[PDB]
């Protein structure tokens, strides 16, 4: 069919998807391109003088906070703010911290395997540090704050156009993830994986994926919203963390991001009051807000993301994907220097984006290029930040074209795991060659691991490797020595060195183990960011026994565990009842059984987007990749790639 649009003259909601059903094999839409027309009902209709409707239908709305106060459930038929759990969460804390204490060396390195204390666990699930900050609309008060250089070096330049080439130039064809449990975004704004998968198979049919480009090209949102089902433009989230009472933190106000560029933030003041009792000892939970980019933009970028991705895992494993369970051998012998990163993905510059997409433009049509920048540079709707703000739009998405939104490795792009992962390693590939090294004649040794030197790399975390320990404390005197012009992001030694939350603790010299961090089992239980059950939480028992029959694998582990089973005992199960039979009998009736998945498994289920970033298809079981992700294979977008695609496969 010739047919160039997705939402066609046909119409609409005249027939059921459920006589569209997608067997696997053909795209049906190649066969009826009204399809998707027919089995979906008619948009509400854009209005650029109020463009805030492309959420009106929304399950959240308006007035509604993005962070509301709101107890937790942690455990069957126990809440966050009752004042037993509080006091059981101040004995607990008391009694961990008798345990140990965190034993480090000057390097940062953990003795004892543990990295910090237990304070943390003094957080109130459910009780957000309020205003959630905003994103301005400009990073460079950031970028000055944080000493930034102004510019890329030229070797910079080249070292960062030398790794691009090798990232976008090779794409292993992979297939689309479609979310089950998250958000379509505008315009649909529903929780409709078919949709998601419809969509895409129209997309990928026929003439469409041009037709899309050129609407999109054409900077007319009208027609990209009303044939395309089609608008660059953010919706907002906020995600949630525990926090060390007593931390000072900031924020950007709404109505200052509205007046200002680049505003100075204000403290955050919140404080612990529950029904009159004020816990001057507890923390309020750590807020940022995330952005998420609409399914029917980041769709038609995803093929490329996840492909170059998965080339990048192949051919450079050492660096970007090796086997997390053989790490802390692969380091005997070794010096390392374990990154930790300040405000990493806001702290990219314009010049960074931008020549990201640059290089990307010879190997990828520079329109869908294009599409990418409109994406990472959009404007933003959210809902209240603050109990006294209202709903604000940020930038002005009927001018997409050109940038709204200045804020670095955007949240919420398809986009920004790749970003995250290739500019750590340009960072550090750049640090080499400011020690002295010849990087670009050396590239792809460095990378594949086969050099004296090399780095591992997941996104903001990274552990940079030496076998020379004159070659590592030169790397550390280059960090003490670099001055601003070199600075691509703000970096510092992890305390206790960990990767990917597990701590290397020193156990001999140039001998490592890893742990996982002794605080995190306990912050997941008593401090979780969501109640059990839920959308996102469903399979809440697995990684708690998964925790619980590894107890006795580290000895402050197993000690803190037993301060937890018997204060527990004392101070909550009088109460609430026994702590493993509420997590056996939940743990009874779900469909997955913890002795039966890998830790890589139980990871996902808990946090299905490593599946974008952490874990390949490879290694993740289809029953458990099933729960979250619907599909779309390669053989589907095929004919995208052949047009739009001049890199190598592999
Ligand atoms: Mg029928
Ligand atoms: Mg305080
Ligand atoms: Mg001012
Ligand atoms: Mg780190
Ligand atoms: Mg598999």
């Amino acid at each position: 069919h010739a047919e160039t649009r997705i939402v066609t003259d046909a119409p609409r909601n005249s027939e059921s998807v459920g006589d569209h059903l997608f067997n696997g094999g053909v795209n049906h839409h190649d066969e009826d391109p009204d399809a998707y027309t027919k089995m979906y009902g008619p948009l509400v209709g854009y209005d650029p003088r109020n463009p805030t409707t492309l959420f009106a239908n929304a399950r959240q709305t308006g007035t509604q906070l993005v962070a509301p106060r709101k107890a937790r459930e942690i455990l069957t038929g126990i809440y966050s703010f009752e004042p037993t759990v509080l006091a059981f969460q101040r004995e607990f804390v008391k009694r961990a911290n008798a345990v140990a204490q965190p034993d480090l060396n000057s390097d940062g390195f953990s003795l004892n395997g543990l990295h910090t204390t237990f304070d943390s666990i003094r957080s109130v699930s459910g009780y957000p540090q309020w205003p959630v900050s905003a994103l301005p609309k400009s990073n460079v008060g950031l970028l000055r704050d944080l000493k930034l250089q102004e510019r890329m070096t030229a070797r910079q330049v080249v070292i960062a156009r030398e790794i691009w080439k090798r990232v976008w130039g090779h794409m292993k064809p992979t297939a689309i993830k479609i979310p089950k449990m998250s958000t379509s975004g505008p315009p649909r704004n529903v929780n409709d994986a078919e949709m998601k998968l419809q969509y895409a198979l129209a997309l990928f049919s026929g003439n469409r994926y041009n037709g899309y480009l050129d609407a999109f090209k054409s900077g007319d949102l009208s027609r990209f919203y009303r044939d395309y089902e089609a608008a660059v433009i953010m919706g907002t989230n906020v995600r949630w963390q525990v926090d060390n009472p007593g931390k000072k933190r900031d924020y950007w106000a709404q109505a200052d991001i509205e007046r200002e560029l680049a505003p100075s933030k204000r403290p955050i003041t919140t404080k612990v009051e529950i029904n009159g009792t004020v816990y001057d000892d507890f923390a309020a939970m750590r807020t940022r807000l995330v952005n998420a980019g609409p399914w029917t933009i980041n769709v038609a970028l995803q093929p490329f993301a996840t492909g170059c991705m998965n080339a990048m895992f192949e051919l450079y494993r050492a660096t970007w994907h090796p086997d997390e369970d053989k790490i802390a051998g692969f380091l005997e012998g070794k010096h390392a220097f374990f990154g930790d990163v300040s405000s990493y993905d806001h702290s990219f510059s314009e010049e960074k984006i931008d020549l990201s997409l640059e290089v990307g433009k010879e190997f990828i049509s520079p329109e869908i290029m294009e599409l990418a920048s409109s994406l990472f540079y959009a404007a933003y709707f959210t809902r209240p930040l603050g109990p006294d703000d209202g709903p604000q739009l940020v930038g002005n998405p009927n001018r997409y074209l050109e940038k709204q939104v200045k804020a670095g490795n955007r949240s919420g792009h398809a986009f920004t795991s790749l970003f995250a992962k290739v500019w750590k390693v340009i960072d550090t590939v750049s640090k080499f060659d400011q020690m002295g090294y010849d990087v670009v004649a050396n590239m792809d040794a460095i990378l594949k691991g086969d050099m004296p030197f090399g780095c591992i790399n997941n996104g903001d975390d990274e552990i940079v490797w030496f076998k020379s320990e004159r070659d590592y404390r030169l790397f550390l005197r280059l960090l003490e020595t670099q001055p601003q012009e070199q600075r691509m992001f703000k970096v510092g030694p992890e305390e206790g060195a960990v990767f990917s939350g597990s701590v290397y603790q020193l156990i001999g010299p140039l001998k490592y183990q890893a742990v996982e961090r002794i605080t995190t089992p306990f912050q997941r239980i008593i401090c979780p960011e969501r109640s059990i059950g839920g959308n996102f939480r469903k399979f809440w028992p697995l990684g708690i026994l998964e925790r619980y029959n590894k107890r006795n694998s580290h000895p402050v582990l197993e000690e803190v565990w037993r301060v937890f089973d018997d204060t527990y005992a004392t101070l909550m199960e009088p109460h609430y009842g026994s702590f493993l039979g509420i997590v056996q009998r939940a743990h009874k009736e779900i469909p997955f059984s913890v002795d039966d998945l890998s830790w890589k498994e139980i990871m996902v289920l808990d946090d299905p987007n490593k599946m974008y970033h952490r874990f390949t298809d490879e290694e993740i079981r289809d029953q458990v990749q099933e729960s979250a992700f619907r599909k779309l294979q390669p053989i589907f977008f095929e004919r995208m790639f052949k047009e739009h695609y001049k890199g190598n496969y592999v």
